[PDB]
């Protein structure tokens, strides 16, 4: 892979990512809360010499909308710079972030990666076809 | 909601889900590590009249492919006892069975729900999608 996005939970696993696949152009979206990972994720990829696009952050983390139009973003920023393997590693943030980045993914015809290792709930939708 | 689909790794949250739908249908995915609270689920529902089926196991819990299929038989095997409003929600389980679940769901027109509220020292890179 040239190219990778990340939605971003915690810095550690992005990092190991980056260093299996060495990419060229990097993505990230984040969260508000988790914003200082993505930085994190950011800096030590910048140092590398790898082109960093975003952080970008959504806004309500629990609408998948937020998190695929971000993804979207990114996905042709970096087809733009000039990197034509890329592909988006949802393994990062709340289900309904990867869940909006795998939507962004399939949208675009990108392929999806994964790292394998109740008073405040309320019900929401996430795909009604 | 007359049916949902479950992924299941904890019976907390599932519960919490069947009373706020009140559903006559149920269906119900689980993991080897997660088989007894969805057996727990599934004990719970059966005395309230709900019509249950599964548990079903996914052996590969990484693996999509074998969520998305064991959620799409649920589905099909719901609607063909006579269920036809279902949801399948996705909380529960790790990321590839929620996203199997979520390709499964997408395939059979049904909407998906979500309920809103590490060790590297051994990883793999899996590709979960390839189109």
């Amino acid at each position: 892979w040239e190219g990778v996005v990340f939605t971003v939970s915690n810095e550690s696993v992005p990092r190991w990512v980056m260093a299996q696949i060495q990419p060229a152009y990097m993505g990230l979206v984040a969260t508000q809360a988790s914003l200082a990972a993505a930085e994190a994720v950011a800096a030590v990829a910048r140092r590398r010499g790898i082109e960093v696009h975003g952080p970008l952050q959504v806004a309500d983390p629990n609408d998948p909308a937020a998190s695929r139009s971000q993804v979207a973003l990114l996905l042709s920023e970096l087809r733009r710079a000039g990197c034509r393997e890329i592909a988006v590693d949802l393994t990062g943030g709340k289900l309904p972030m990867s869940l909006g980045a795998f939507m962004a993914a399939e949208e675009a015809g990108v392929a999806s990666l994964y790292v394998a290792t109740m008073r405040t709930a309320t019900l929401r939708q996430i795909s009604q076809p």
